[PDB]
């Protein structure tokens, strides 16, 4: 049998290298790829995939993985491969990164903005071809963030023997676009706006594959997921909008299932900006938002209101004494005194689908506007296609923007330097514009140590930074839901990271 899945947009590439957009990594990364190494749902270890083993050297600058045998790529269409995964393969996947001479450095969109976000160039020194099975990375300097990022779904292993097949014909162009992995499916199809297909692995090394057939149903419109899944046109419903959850659940063929996440929502500031650029100015903004009302009216009690940008299941969440106050009296005062107090107009930037941190940015924008236009500000809301939105969010044409970000990992740095860091923002990733050094010093700090709670002072300085400043401000967290035809078994949610098929059944 086969699964039909309602995705809520294209996907951006069939390389997870090149994009951070959930929407792309769900479609794509569990399910064409394997990674080196990924964490364990029951021990939260580091847990074996590709690499059966890992040693880190004594000053921690040294990573060496002792690789799997017997592991195939995808015989496709376009490509049959002459040999099987091995160091060479790990070797042109991430030097791919960092190294301007290796040839796919630069192919492509040559944006790798995961990596670039979190200073890979300045992390790894260099990869050595220790032996056929075997491959040591060696660093700059020890992070000890590293094995959580080689565990991101960003970091699956991708083919060597077929980028260079492709080279040699000068078709590397096709590399991101018609992939090869060694994951539990392959790429069959993919029509933008409509559909990408997908069929079994026959040799996936793991484990059998259940389903021969997996088909994403682009779907952008909320509204006609839950109508396709009623109707059985879908098996499977990806962000099923929080108002119809109560809808779902009634239903008796329809499971919705459910788990609490690594997660932020947060209004976040173009603080290169006037008048954004101005601390009175963001300070005063953020006290005129009735948040209980969002909580209800967007989340519908199911959201967890943020005391900080950290969730609550965060080991390093600090809740913050200066979160502010709804307080409209206060936030004209506050615009008065920063010289603003006929106020201005604005734009407020609001995706188009529903997230697992924010559920409908639409109404939640709507809200603030109303709430805004009590101390004469005067909202526009922004909205486009979601891939568009991201990419236009990224050449800062916004004033502000709804956005957030669902966690890779459950390492907190996670949370801070793929989103609010220097690099992130020269990486063209930071949607407040936001560089601040000292914050940066506190997060690199929080990298040279491995002992938990010093790494947890300094997180807890930057989630106070991050409140003082008001880059962006941390709305709420939101709870993981999809719903699927009770037909369908093993896709468990996950407290982080993306939707996997890999192990769904039907029956």
């Amino acid at each position: 049998q086969g699964l039909v899945y309602c995705a809520e947009a294209n996907p951006v590439s069939f390389n997870p290298q090149v994009t951070t957009t959930g929407s792309t990594i769900d479609i794509i990364a569990n399910q064409l790829y394997d990674r080196l190494i990924s964490i364990d749902p029951v021990t939260a270890e580091f847990k074996s995939e590709l690499a059966t083993d890992w040693k880190i050297s004594k000053d921690g600058k040294s990573v060496t993985f002792t690789l799997r045998k017997g592991v195939k790529f995808h015989t496709t269409a376009y490509f049959t491969p002459t040999r099987e995964f091995n160091a060479d393969d790990v070797i042109f996947t991430f030097s791919r990164l960092f190294d301007v001479y290796n040839p796919y450095h630069f192919v492509g969109d040559a944006n790798y903005p995961y990596f670039q976000s979190v200073g890979i160039d300045q992390l790894i020194r260099k990869i050595v071809r220790v032996s056929d099975h075997q491959v040591r990375f060696e660093l700059f300097n020890a992070e000890s963030s590293f094995l959580a990022n080689m565990a991101t779904d960003f970091a699956v292993v991708l083919s060597k023997e077929y980028a260079m097949a492709l080279k040699a014909n000068n078709q590397e162009n096709l590399f991101d676009q018609y992939p090869v992995g060694t994951g539990p499916y392959i790429y069959k199809e993919y029509r933008r706006d409509h559909l990408v297909r997908f069929y079994k692995n026959a040799d996936y090394w793991k484990h059998e594959v259940a389903l021969e057939q997996l088909v994403y149903d682009i779907t952008p419109n909320g509204t006609t997921r839950i109508a396709k899944i009623l109707t059985k046109e879908c098996d499977v419903t990806a962000h099923p909008s929080s108002a119809q959850l109560s809808i779902l659940a009634q239903r008796d063929d329809i499971n919705v299932e459910r788990e609490t996440n690594l997660n932020i929502g947060y209004w976040a500031f173009n603080t290169e900006r006037p008048p954004f650029d101005n601390l009175k100015v963001r300070q005063a903004l953020v006290h005129a938002i009735d948040i209980e009302k969002i909580m209800q009216a967007v989340y519908y009690g199911n959201g967890l209101r943020a005391r900080s940008i950290l969730p609550p299941t965060s080991w390093a969440f600090e809740p913050q004494k200066n979160m502010p106050i709804f307080d409209p009296q206060l936030a004209k005062k506050l615009l008065t005194e920063a010289g603003y107090e006929k106020g201005f107009d604005m734009s407020i930037w609001a995706m188009p689908v529903s997230r697992i941190y924010n559920p409908n940015a639409r109404k939640m924008a709507e809200l603030m506007q109303s709430d805004l236009r009590k101390i004469g500000v005067n909202v526009n809301i922004v909205e486009y296609e979601w891939n568009t939105f991201i990419q236009r969010i990224g050449e800062h044409r916004h004033d502000s923007v709804l956005l957030g970000w669902a966690a890779d990992t459950p390492d907190p740095d996670n949370f801070f330097s793929p989103l609010l860091s220097c690099t992130a923002t020269f990486s063209g990733k930071n949607p407040a514009n936001w560089c601040n050094p000292e914050f940066d010093l506190l997060l690199t700090k929080a990298l040279d140590t491995t002992d938990l709670n010093l790494r947890k002072q300094y997180y807890d300085a930057a989630q106070s930074m991050i409140i003082e400043q008001l880059p962006l401000y941390p709305i709420a967290h939101g709870m993981r839901f999809q719903a699927s035809s009770a037909d369908v078994e093993g896709i468990t949610l996950g407290p982080f990271g993306a939707i996997s098929l890999a192990n769904a059944r039907k029956k």
